[PDB]
């Protein structure tokens, strides 16, 4: 997260870190057994780390649970990033409490202008590279589809939305991938892609979660 702020320990209780010997992606806990992330985060040997603030220090609220199964969206295209969504099942149910909690799925899509909270442990610099140890947060508005399409000609599908600031300086970044965009207590977005980070006229692009609620529910129901 570039141009954001320190969230505060366990203030984003649905935020997960995906770990394969090191943090490599975010995700969102949606019930005791399932995490939503980006398909471009897919790999084998994932350990889901819940209750994290400092990802390099055991602070006392963590739950580490190995993934039993990952399900990449049937229509994920890694070239265009269309349908950039994946479900991860935990080998055991997380113990839910105030610091480890699920986030609600939307019942309808969010509108341009809605303020949302974007979070993760990704790069904090728009030029160089600096990875934070503690969770970073950004409050950002959803942008109009027309401005999103204008920013990224020929690249924005109906499964994507832009959020952030066209002026630059405030954005998600590398390492935030797969993490949440939460608006009025609903998971509306997943950190997906962008041209660099926090660049002028290049806002963050996010997977449009409301399109996938039916798929998420039925997948969970049978797995
Ligand atoms: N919001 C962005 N600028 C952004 C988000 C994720 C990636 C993934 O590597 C790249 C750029
Ligand atoms: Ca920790």
């Amino acid at each position: 997260i570039v141009g954001g702020y320190t969230c505060g320990a366990n203030t984003v209780p649905y935020q997960v870190s995906l770990n394969s010997g090191y943090h490599f992606c975010g995700g969102s806990l949606i019930n005791s057994q399932w995490v939503v992330s980006a398909a471009h985060c897919y790999k084998s040997g994932i350990q889901v780390r819940l209750g994290e603030d400092n990802i390099n220090v055991v602070e006392g609220n963590e739950q580490f649970i190995s993934a039993s199964k990952s399900i990449v969206h049937p229509s994920y295209n890694s070239n265009t990033l269309n349908n950039d969504i994946m479900l991860i099942k935990l080998k055991s149910a997380a113990s839910l409490n105030s610091r480890v909690a699920s986030i609600s799925l939307p019942t309808s899509c969010a509108s341009a202008g809605t303020q949302c909270l974007i979070s993760g442990w990704g790069n904090t610099k728009s030029s160089g590279t600096s990875y934070p140890d503690v969770l970073k947060c950004l409050k950002a508005p959803i942008l109009s589809d027309s401005s999103c399409k204008s920013a990224y000609p020929g690249q924005i599908t109906s499964n994507m939305f832009c959020a952030g600031y066209l002026e630059g300086g405030k954005d998600s970044c590398q390492g935030d991938s797969g993490g949440p965009v939460v608006c009025s207590g609903k998971l509306q977005g997943i950190v997906s892609w962008g041209s660099g980070c926090a660049q002028k006229n290049k806002p963050g692009v996010y997977t449009k979660v409301c399109n996938y609620v039916s798929w998420i529910k039925q997948t969970i129901a049978s797995n």
